[PDB]
């Protein structure tokens, strides 16, 4: 019948996607688990718009033309199979089936495999913009059946949202990758958040400044090299008064949440041996923060550094060297998702895209910001580029923040403001510029206690400790 | 027939406990999946002992008292199930099957609740000391069925390592808590060699101190307040000369191993929503030193401050300083390893003995030190402590460290060596003791970008934001 595609799922993310679809000129039938959501939904802001309902599973299915494309944007786990379950048979050979959930990526590689088997074609995508960008441009990276992508391309790139004319949303990769590029997207959501807050906390507790000294602070920030939406929300929240003219983010209880998908990306940064560190301290940091009652408890007993009102003589000097600690920080954490992405692509044998996923990113994400049209650049002109800190770019900007990055780290440190973001991307980029790590005394220690053996450098291979060789001594 | 317990699996490990039971006035009954090993063994160091060997899985089963005790010392994984697989037909109700091997704890979870189905004992039990502290004093914990415990007791206790009079081996808990505890020993031992390597860098590379010297150190701090196993063999490792006088450990790769029971603390921490900060940068930091060929690359073309000759004026200060920032991040990284211990106790149902475990790992285990025994003592004092720092030795300890601790960090950060587990180790600390944490610029965040919502501070609630509701705000 007629319908470019359909969606299950009609939450206000879903529902925001047919519309942006809708108005792009695209006939969209729109249907639910259930009947309410469906007919409320035509009833009010589908009305007029080249939207048609649905009454059965099998009517959704017959509206829809050839290839059949069902997208289900729906809570992650088994209601997600749900769907699959009681679609696959009301489906033929060549028709695709899209997962726009926030769906972990060994699921995604696996429905992708199972429909495989029947010849069913498999969609995993990264959805992120919110409610508000999904209205009117989110991210999309699709990801599963690489035969899949010619039809769902036009749909996909022109809803999306735009970077320069180019829209962000390209085929990430087989299988999973699609979710995976999302998981991560996510892992870094949370290291901008915890460096932001940090920044705040630095402000608030070591300088002393009201939180409309700090708004203003992030207000200047913005204009410059951190110019981004979470610099932007954080302006903008930190001015924001409660009914009563005291800032309402000061009456917010500091316990953060989590959904998932932010440990997600640590715990695949271990499985694959990679030290992404910030993103592991900023999920951390949030289970940290969850333990109210025992910081309290701990605030009364635990001694640390007075912090005196005259800590910061030199106001301006304490903000510009603290933008120089959460952008060179910021570079950290990036370089660090990036390295990551680049040992997953080689481990799991997909072949992820740099400047695509950068590109896809730079807009519609939480994460937008002009930076990461500088990684894009990056690696657009070096796609091979091992680490993003060994681009110019990142390599001046860092070298411009030496000075900065340390003295208020130092700053933190001495005046017991907690640092974790801040102090993990330091410690990670004086221990990645080491020629030599004490890991030689690491191995030592474990061929001590374990016979576990060791290998000599190349330059210090001699007749006992030969090269490309396991050595065990006997330490005793 | 006659032979207290058996076990298979005559890895040098495995022949050093079957030693020390058979020293222990047991007889014990030796077996491997294949023979050469177990002739071999009765050949030589198991020869005028009271050990036997066997030919068949059925010969091994017959010589064996009731309730029959098996024991394994072999790989993990699948060749643990192997075992358990041709194992199980050969036995009867009541009889008991000991994994002594490094197994993540869900599959002791499921050999436990697999084998009860058919009325078999399991007991998953860590085993810590390496070879030599199998020969003579190993730490065991064992956990799985209780009702085991009263067989197996006698023969554990007898032979493992004694702290005081008192044996390094107590019933851990139901299920795979033994191996679980094992797991988080071997975390926490990541945590203490990345902390002693982090001391030694600082030395070497601020410092300037040849190995002699930083060795000379390690044999003073041993003789204070971190006594310790680890610091001992690191004393040791560091005045150790290659054939050519200098120094060995100097020639070594520096490139960490890992097996993998030290991700899986970090992990676990993860899952279970605690801040396990030090472990998680120690295993990252192993994942970092892996990187050898891209940070050799790194140091030709990163900047970082030049280290003077004369960074260190007082020498003598610097030192103690440094003892203190050792000894207050050891502190943080167990405080962490004993909260990840309390929430999985509580997560899973667990019964764990916070005192028996830090008897546990006094001796025998690669972690022991005088600073366990003092950890036994706070737990003694208050098993219900709901972190080790509110005890007044943890408390006292940390206060004194505050400023040698910050110095050292202060001093790293300016000269840019790395510290990633001294600063992950004070940003918790400083974190932990806030009352309140930017974390709630987080939830404001959230709720911004996501509607995600958020409570009211319970000294902040009003008209609009009441107590325990959650709260979503117009933020635009």
């Amino acid at each position: 019948m007629s319908a470019d595609f359909g969606l299950i799922g009609l939450a206000v993310m879903g529902q925001n996607l047919i519309l942006n679809a809708a108005d792009h000129g695209f006939t969209v039938c729109a249907y639910n688990r259930t009947q309410s959501k469906v007919d409320h939904f035509l009833a009010n802001e589908a009305k007029g718009k080249s939207i048609i309902g649905a009454t059965s599973i099998e009517d959704f299915i017959s509206k829809l033309k050839r290839p059949r494309k069902v997208m289900l944007l729906v809570k992650a786990g088994a209601p997600v199979d749900a769907l699959i379950n009681q679609i696959v048979p009301l489906l033929e050979k060549g028709d695709i089936i899209i997962d726009g959930g926030n769906s972990h990526f060994p699921d995604s590689n696996r429905r992708y495999e199972e429909l495989k088997k029947k010849g069913i074609l498999f969609v995993g995508s990264g959805v992120s913009g919110g409610e508000e960008g999904a209205r009117y441009g989110p991210s999309l990276m699709p990801g599963g059946s690489e035969e899949a992508w010619p039809h769902i391309k036009n749909i996909f790139q022109s809803i999306s949202a735009k970077s320069d004319g180019e829209p962000c949303c390209e085929w990430v990769g087989p299988a999973g990758a699609g979710h995976y590029v999302k998981m991560v997207h996510n892992g870094i959501e949370y290291g901008d958040m915890q460096l932001i807050c940090e920044a705040y906390d630095i402000m608030k507790r070591l300088g002393g400044f009201t939180d409309k000294e700090i708004s203003d602070v992030f207000a200047k920030w913005n204009n410059g090299v951190l110019d981004s939406f979470l610099v932007e929300i954080t302006r903008d929240i930190l001015k924001f008064d409660d009914v009563d003219g005291k800032p309402l983010v000061e009456k917010i209880m500091d316990t953060a949440g989590q959904k998932g998908t932010g440990k997600w990306t640590a715990i695949n940064a271990l499985d694959l041996g990679m030290p992404v560190t910030l993103i592991g301290e900023a999920v951390f940091a949030r289970c940290l923060s969850a333990l109210k009652n025992e910081r309290i408890r701990a605030s009364k007993v635990l001694p640390g550094p007075e912090v005196p009102k005259d800590a910061v003589k030199d106001r301006e000097q304490f903000v510009d060297d603290l933008e120089q600690a959460l952008y060179a920080s910021k570079i950290i954490s990036y370089a660090q998702g990036f390295m990551l992405i680049r040992e997953a692509a080689a481990t799991y044998g997909w072949k992820l895209n740099n400047p695509a996923i950068a590109l896809m990113w730079r807009g519609g994400c939480i994460i937008r910001s002009v930076f990461l049209g500088q990684i894009t650049k990056a690696y657009r002109e070096e796609p091979d580029l091992e680490n993003l800190l060994f681009n110019k770019f990142f390599a001046d900007a860092v070298t411009k923040a030496q000075s900065g990055w340390r003295k208020s780290i130092a700053l933190a440190t001495t005046y017991g403001i907690p640092t974790p973001a801040f102090s993990t991307a330091l410690s990670f980029y004086d221990g990645y510029r080491s020629e030599r790590l004490p890991a030689n005394l690491l191995q030592a220690q474990r061929d001590y206690f374990g016979a576990h053996t060791f290998r000599v450098l190349p330059e210090c291979a001699s007749d006992n400790l030969p090269v490309d060789k396991d050595i065990h001594i006997n330490w005793t």
